[PDB]
């Protein structure tokens, strides 16, 4: 196995999987890295199982049939592998933890939202449909657009929103288009 953590490449307390060599901290894994389980297999391996068992799953879909899909267990656990994928680029450490907004010449969000959010909605069932789970990861990257307005910060903004739009398509298995 790894010996850094596959989301925050840093060592410590690590969890292995048992059928790919990627490690994981405890809560950098989603869900979180479960109790008891031998063997364990992590996000990444589940993903693979659903497409080996059902290998037209990775035909193209339109996104409005994907958003409009009920967060049965399999696209609940394809929102958890979307959001962890954004969690492993390093800027998401910006739109991690709860803003606020004091800045000359902007007003604040009128609806606020940052990762850990998701997270949480994610593990209490909030989402019923991939529309809810979709809708909240945009505004994330839509606020900070708005909010930084001409500051060159609004790149990191652009650039976390590809990182989940990307892996959007990928998981979701999006009809590539020009
Ligand atoms: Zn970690
Ligand atoms: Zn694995
Ligand atoms: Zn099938």
């Amino acid at each position: 196995n790894s010996n850094i953590c596959e989301v925050c490449n840093k060592w410590g307390r690590l969890f292995c999987c048992d059928t790919c060599p990627r490690s994981f901290h405890e809560h950098c894994h989603i869900p979180s890295v479960e109790a008891n389980k031998n063997p364990w297999s992590c996000i990444f391996c589940r993903i693979k199982t659903i497409q080996e068992r059902c290998p037209e799953s990775q035909s193209g879909h339109q996104e409005s049939e994907v958003l409009m899909r009920q967060m049965l267990p399999e696209e609940q656990l394809k929102c958890e592998f979307l959001l962890l994928k954004v969690y492993c680029d390093s800027k998401s450490c910006f739109f991690a933890s709860e803003p606020y907004y004091n800045r000359e010449g902007s007003q604040g969000p009128q609806k606020p939202m940052w990762l850990n959010k998701v997270k949480t909605s994610l593990n209490e069932q909030m989402y019923t449909r991939v529309e809810g789970f979709v809708q909240d990861m945009r505004l994330i990257f839509h606020n900070h657009k708005e909010f930084y307005r001409e500051d060159k910060f609004t790149r990191l903004g652009i650039q976390v929103q590809d990182i989940f739009e990307k892996n959007f398509r990928n998981i979701f298995a999006i009809q590539e288009t020009s």
